[PDB]
């Protein structure tokens, strides 16, 4: 299974991770960006292999933004090779190499600033994250260059790891504060087939949330007596009960959403069904009561945490990047689990809205927080000063960039999935896969101007003729797809299992699949319980979340009203915010020169018409601070 | 001037301050609540007398609690006298006396835990405030009773922070971090005529606000480093300019209103017409941009304090009960500032809506928060966890109650105002009056039974017939009013200036005004800069603003939808929440059905009739536990 992207959507944001984000990066973990906070990530490194002296600096965690770059970067290589990238890469394993301990562990926190205080403080400090952080860059790193270094230093440290937790004597019954490692050590599974990292995996996951509580164990031996910060104590860390009893999110969302892919993965392999079964509650209660029309999650910023079931208030929201982009790994693992349309729909609402949204279009800015409506003046709220107007650059939790950018550079392994059943299309990107299906190599060309259009050309040539199965998901957003293979019409309807035409027949060379997904422009309601969005509306076209902001219909957005019956229009505008289609039509807002400086009146307000335009959720921000919203008040 | 109550409304509520109120209180403050959080109140300044040995306890203001009840308790003796109770107060004030310092400082504080230190701290620890507190009371006792033994103790005070308080040599030029000093001086001035203490008032305000910063000084000589917790600094005591350069309410909103208090108490004594103008601004500031329809102030948890014009949201309110009250301080020296009907107008809607919502009906328990709007599920969120759900006892900062006391206590003093050129009529309620106009002895009776019903009757006696003016509120809220005088109807148009209807003509005894105000269902809108109530709709009627509940409409307020046509009725219920006119109609709901568990969907609402009843807002959470809003959406 090799991938190559050929769109222009998708290609110009690996364009801008490679040319801009990646590079910004590498001279922040540098430290030569001298405006910048020091992060002193690589430098830390160096003073553990005994190559430079010097104190610790930055976050406990500091370890994993080299990991997420390196992981970026072998992504990156996949898809263009840079002899220059892969040595700075090469140079920063060995120096990982070298900072390594000589029973396997690496961390440069508990080597340098708190020698010999390892294992202590699981529940904050974040030392199996950093090992799960570096271990994915490791499985991806040899992915892509064939280079078994890094992998064999972190199946060293993953080793170590495995002697040191667990039920067996003198070992510790513990796990992470921060999900991360259970993921992890599936994917080095998953690499090197040694079945004690499957085993790990499992263990970490069945343990946590057993009483009595790990974490109160720790806390006890370290003398610690304060109660922990978070009001709901353990559902931060979703270590409150087994995960197996847990049927609502709950807690931090990035945590959650990790630890949750990380039990989907076991389920499938394992194939343990008490397990797929939770998480499919889980999932259901997710994105179903807890999960924003964007694609985000976490509706409080105390503890950047989910609440409860619908309860999405859309100026307060959190909706974390990483979150987002958490939630595209679970739907990943929840399509391995089981083929559901529904998973997918999920991965291209979180793909196309809510994680892209977190940065500028041309790469340089960034979101933590992702509002679903913004007020600036406001944001000056305590209860609002999380959501931040407009974009900028981060330090300390500089997360949202080499997250994103390990996201958009892996993007082609989100769009197909080879099975021994089927090959499957997720998504709708322009793009070849060569693969090989029943032992036969076959090439995949997918043609699409997709997410502006939904027409969709599949130019399917086996190297010889054969028999196989072609999934194609029919996206949820849509009414009425139609299918044609050569020029005639396929009944799909009774090919359609759980979102997906499965298209069984002989594939010859240079056969053509047609498919039409109609985008008319649509008004998106929530379910009644959804109080945030009583008598509101969101517009939505295709994959697409659009919103309405300042610099095109004024200030006061909330004082525009979209009639029902009012006549929506979409168009595609090439020179704006890197060519979109927008959305127009007649909205009506309440006259305030008819008001007179009082505040509250009895009269009946006067209304006039407007014309107004929204754009793509993702591509606001762009253009300057201003207003946004994306639920819209009606009539 | 001796005012009576005569009515069913007001009188109610001084029983239940009379029975259940005051006598609770005075068990608190002597640690008689088995399951109560002591309070040491009255223990502290035995200890302080020498008559006790122990350690302070409690809040550094603790002696204002004291306070506060005696100056309730004043108040009720005017208006029926209690042997018992009054001994009680004696005693006190006794105690009191004994507690005193030779040099006139009284704070058990400063003489017991921190002998010494006194006048180090004025930005936190409510050595003024207290002394206050302390003054009003007397004040208060004095003019109730004729005993002047707690006046001669405070004057003491008075005159002692006189000589350590100014510009002069020696003296420190500071100001407390809690304003109420200021107006607690100038009603020691109106009862005595020393004009020191109306001085000292003045000095107080002209010196807040003034670089180099005061709290920086003291800050510095205390040997402190951290920030302000309160990240506007300064504003929080709205000691960040001079007050005269002050165009926005910002800070805490009691501590401002109080200051506001004493602001237009002084503009008013000392024809400072720049004070004055200051004053109408802010006013105009408050209650015109930064006050909900119920009277209630403050917008922001954090701080409890305002943040900005137009952010008004309903669900996050503070809207203390202290600060509603404290707005009603502030509207009687604007009425004795500028005779105009806006101020007794807010006055009303203070008293009758965000006030006593502050309390149950009972009066056993209390609400130190007062939202618009409440889902029962969510104030478990970190941003809504001030909001409580239903009404309880507090500690510590258990000022809802000996506040409300206080104020309800003495409703008869805010009824009438006399002046040397008219008698005015600021409220209508059941009640008379016995007063000097133009040195002539008049009789003033008031039947009615506002504010269920709108019609007043006022019968006017005097000694011998003679010409004055009667000074007649026309309530902002209504429109058509009409008055009759001797069963014929008077054109008031002409009469009418800044809201009250000036009747000037010859008076004989037996005279009868009536006065009809309509009280038709109204639906008032906010302001369009008011972004929490785009598309939403308030019912009132009279002063009173109603809300719906779900004892009465069901759960999930939020979907019902009242539309523009919808009739409205009202009717008196008199075995309900102590006898209230309830609003019924029929409303709208969307059908959930439709929607088949998903979150969201591209379809047209299905939507349902239902009744609706709305009860005052003031009477909400007497009967459990549930929903309620103000602000209803609109179709």
């Amino acid at each position: 299974t090799n991938v190559n992207l050929k769109d222009q959507f998708w290609k110009r944001y690996i364009d801008v991770v490679r040319h801009e984000v990646i590079p910004y990066q590498w001279e922040a973990l540098n430290d030569r960006i001298p405006d910048a906070e020091p992060s002193h990530a690589i430098e830390n490194f160096r003073i553990a292999a005994g190559e430079s002296d010097g104190e610790f600096y930055g976050m406990v965690f500091q370890d994993s933004d080299v990991a997420k770059w390196l992981e970026a970067v072998a992504y990156l290589l996949e898809t263009k090779r840079d002899p220059e990238l892969e040595k700075l890469a090469d140079d920063v394993i060995e120096l990982l190499g070298r900072a390594q301990q000589p029973d396997g562990y690496l961390n440069t926190y508990y080597t340098i600033k708190e020698p010999g205080k390892r294992w202590m403080n699981l529940r904050d400090n974040h030392e199996l994250y950093c090992a799960g952080h570096l271990i994915e860059a490791a499985v991806a790193y040899f992915r892509a260059t064939g280079k078994r270094r890094f992998l064999d230093i972190m199946c060293k440290y993953a080793d170590y790891i495995g002697t040191v937790f667990g039920r067996g004597e003198g070992q510790i019954p513990g796990y992470d504060g921060h999900q991360e490692i259970e993921l992890a050590l599936l994917k080095l599974y998953e690499v090197t087939g040694n079945e004690n990292y499957l085993k790990l995996s499992q263990y970490f996951i069945d343990q946590r949330g057993q009483q009595p509580y790990y974490f109160d164990q720790e806390k006890e031996a370290r003398g610690e007596t304060e109660p922990f910060w978070y009001d709901g104590g353990y559902r931060y860390h979703q270590a409150h009960i087994p995960v197996r009893e847990q049927k609502q999110a709950v807690g931090h969302a990035v945590r959650a959403l990790y630890m949750y892919t990380a039990m989907a993965g076991l389920a499938a392999k394992m194939g343990d069904e008490s397990l797929k079964q939770a998480c499919q509650t889980l999932w259901e209660n997710v994105t179903k009561r807890q999960m924003y029309i964007t694609g985000g999650v976490g509706s409080s910023a105390f503890g950047e945490s989910f609440t409860f079931d619908f309860d999405l208030p859309n100026d307060t929201a959190y909706a974390e990047t990483c979150a987002s982009i958490a939630l595209v790994f679970w739907t990943r693992r929840m399509l391995e689990l089981e083929m559901d349309g529904k998973y997918a729909d999920v991965m291209e609402r979180a793909l196309y809205n809510g994680t892209i949204s977190g940065m500028d279009l041309d790469g340089k800015k960034f979101f933590y927080v992702n509002p679903l409506e913004v007020w600036p003046k406001a944001c000056e709220r305590h209860d609002k000063r999380h959501v931040k107007p407009v974009r900028q650059k981060w330090f300390s939790c500089a997360c949202c960039p080499p997250n994103l950018a390990r996201l958009i550079a892996s993007i082609g392994h989100y769009i197909y999935l080879q099975t021994s059943d089927a090959l499957f299309v997720h998504l709708y990107v322009g793009s070849d896969i060569q693969t090989e299906i029943d032992g036969r190599s076959v090439k995949i060309m997918q043609e699409t101007n997709y997410p502006w259009d939904g027409t969709v050309r599949l130019t399917v040539s086996p190297e010889s003729a054969g028999e196989f199965t072609l999934g194609l998901r029919i996206p949820g957003w849509c009414r009425g797809a139609e299918v044609t293979i050569n020029g005639e019409k396929v009944d799909i309807v009774p090919l359609i299992k759980k979102g997906y035409a499965y298209i069984r027949r002989v594939w010859q060379q240079g056969d053509e699949v047609k498919l039409y997904f109609p985008m008319p422009v649509e008004r998106i309601k929530a379910h009644p319980q959804v109080r945030a969005n009583a008598g509101k509306v969101a517009l939505q076209r295709g994959p697409i979340v659009y919103c309405l902001e300042e610099v095109d219909n004024g200030p006061n957005l909330a004082n525009l009203f979209l009639p029902r019956d009012a006549k929506l229009e979409a168009h595609f505008e090439p020179d704006l915010l890197e060519g979109v289609v927008v959305i127009t039509g007649i909205a009506e807002r309440v006259d305030e020169s008819a008001w007179n400086d009082e505040l509250y009146r009895p009269i009946e307000p006067r209304t006039y018409k407007v014309p107004f335009r929204a754009i793509p959720y993702y591509a606001w921000c762009n253009r300057g601070e201003g207003e946004m919203v994306v639920w819209v008040n009606e009539k």
